[PDB]
RNA sequence: GGAAUUGACGG
């Protein structure tokens, strides 16, 4: 990070700060007044060497921690304290992170200034003059090009890290508007019009899209392009306009279809350009290709997926015929294909519905043969976290195989019936350990679904799940199978009786549970204390509210 | 009161 000198701090601050954030995350405050007055007590030792502690990587955590929790005047303090340094921060490892949490935090503020009038505004806009001249390094930096992002998002009004947007001053979109421009003219060697660009620069162009640090940044101002050019200048630097193949387009257009960086941008990018330019690369270069473009599981598949929501009726029906014959083999490997045409059908009116539900079954649960079990087939259950002394916890592809079988189950009440018999073809032993997962917990959870599942298959899952009510009672998951299980039972009092009594033979351990005694309130386990005859009736009102 | 290394780039 050649970009500025910061200095680093001695063990002497090290140590002051290394303590803070212990006691910071201890959270052992006893009022909020007096955590705020212990993040005020920070930011008092801080000053003076700001720059120290928000570039190493002992402290630049603290320093977030600080961005986040402190004083809007504070906040303020604080960016003012960056000034002349920005870019040095902006392409720095650590720094740069700090920046981001620092800008997110005056994004919100800034809108608070908008809807409730030296400002925020004018802060922004004093750091975005400091940059300006450096965006183009910006967007192929490593470390800086996350910080060119953002602001981007920012001026946008899109939506930020760690689900919410913020609306902007006007200068905030004149200021978007100034740099997406600055970059475009700094991207085409001139130049005269858009009829008078060099094939040597749009091939350089080309090239910045499918770098791995620079294409999510062409990503974004394509996608932000329309809000002044309603001509798109970037959309057309990298894509041409005509009703025919051209050569260079062609063999460009291959390698995003083949090639992970490139496919992450076709995909990312058909969402935000507009249809009549969809449908000329779709024609031109993959209408003829549909199938092996499907079979690309990590690259191509994906831009597949984008044609199946961003193409009109017609044409998603002509992609739709043409890979749902194929779908069971992609299920294979790409289970995540699985979903965009689930979805898509769903948008076509159900289009070829039946066809989709015979391929996942043909997949997950072939009919012919045995060992039938969606258990194993969707969710390799054997070969999985699920019961191990080895002390693992779940994994990723374990949560993503969860969702995909609970939007099976979703999609058609035969998926629902599936999961359900091959839980039950499990060793009770097995589906019992489910119920303990992080994960699989939410399977057995989603199962619960009481106007759904008839009475006889109701009643045998209880069977099993019935001789852990306690355990299940007790268990940071088990307890919110125990919930649904108050309505499950429904129809069945037989089971609710059983199962209300064993909680409350082991009563003071139920309760004096975190989770206990919130079943215990959900089962309404007070009232089959104190007043049985207005437990009954509940259950009563409940078994004719449902039925 | 609970789910985590997704097909690209950062502690």
């Amino acid at each position: 990070g050649p970009e500025a000198s910061f200095g680093v701090l001695d063990r002497e601050e090290l140590e002051y700060f290394k303590q803070a954030e212990s006691t910071l995350q201890l959270d052992a405050f006893e009022a909020p007044e007096e955590k705020f007055q212990f993040v005020t007590s920070i930011i008092e030792e801080a000053k003076g060497k700001e720059l120290k502690l928000v570039t190493s990587q002992i402290t630049s955590k603290l320093m977030e921690r600080v961005i986040l929790e402190c004083d809007e005047t504070q906040l303020k303090d604080i960016f003012q304290s960056f000034n002349g340094v920005f870019f040095g921060l902006s392409c720095h490892k650590y720094a740069s992170h700090v920046l981001e949490t620092l800008f997110v935090r005056s994004a919100a503020l800034v809108e608070r200034e908008l809807l409730t009038p030296v400002t925020m505004e004018n802060m922004f806009l004093f750091m975005l003059n400091e940059l300006k001249p450096h965006l183009k390094t910006m967007m192929n930096h490593q470390y800086a090009s996350h910080v060119l992002r953002l602001l981007i998002l920012i001026l946008s009004s899109k939506t930020l890290p760690n689900n919410k947007v913020y609306q902007t001053p006007e200068s905030f979109k004149s200021e978007l508007r100034d740099i997406i421009t600055t970059l475009y003219k700094g991207f085409t060697n001139g130049a005269e019009s858009r009829s008078d660009i060099s094939q040597s620069t749009i091939t350089k162009f080309r090239e910045y899209s499918v770098d791995k640090v620079a294409s999510p940044v062409i990503q974004l101002i394509i996608q932000v392009e329309g809000i002044f050019d309603r001509d798109r200048s970037f959309w057309r630097l990298v894509f041409n306009t005509a009703d025919e193949k051209d050569p260079k387009e062609e063999s460009f257009l291959e390698y995003l279809l083949s090639d992970p960086v490139g496919s992450h941008f076709l995909e990312n990018v058909i969402g935000s350009a507009r249809l009549k330019y969809v449908e000329r690369l779709y024609r031109l270069y993959m209408k003829d290709r549909i199938v092996k473009l499907a079979k690309r599981d990590t690259t191509g598949a994906f831009v597949v997926r984008a044609l199946l929501e961003h193409l009109k009726e017609k044409d998603v029906k002509q992609i739709l015929d043409a890979v749902v014959p194929e779908l069971s083999m992609l299920l294979n490997s790409n289970m995540d294909f699985g979903t965009a045409i689930i979805n898509a059908s769903n948008k076509q009116g159900g289009y070829l519905r039946d066809d989709v539900i015979a391929q996942l079954i043909q997949k997950y649960y072939p009919e012919k043969s045995d060992a039938k079990n969606i258990l194993e087939s969707c969710l390799l259950l054997s070969a999985s976290t699920l019961g191990n002394t080895r002390d693992d916890w779940p994994t990723a592809e374990e949560r993503r195989r969860s969702v995909f079988l609970e939007q099976l189950i979703d999609y058609d009440d035969k998926f629902l019936n599936i999961t359900i018999d091959s839980m039950l073809a499990l060793p009770e032993e097995r589906l019992i350990q489910m119920c303990y997962h992080g994960v699989f917990s939410h399977v057995v959870e989603h199962v619960l679904q009481t106007t759904r599942v008839d009475i006889i298959k109701r009643k045998m899952l209880l069977n099993i799940l019935s001789k852990e009510s306690v355990n299940l009672a007790c268990n940071v998951y088990g307890s919110h199978i125990m919930d649904k299980l108050w309505e499950f039972t429904a129809k069945l009092t037989l089971y609710k009786e059983r199962i209300a009594r064993a909680l409350v033979l082991e009563t003071e351990k139920v309760k004096n549970s975190i989770y206990g005694r919130q079943v215990w309130k959900n089962w309404k386990l007070e009232l089959y204390v104190r007043k049985m005859w207005d437990w009954k009736k509940l259950i009563k009102e409940q078994e004719f509210e449902i039925f």
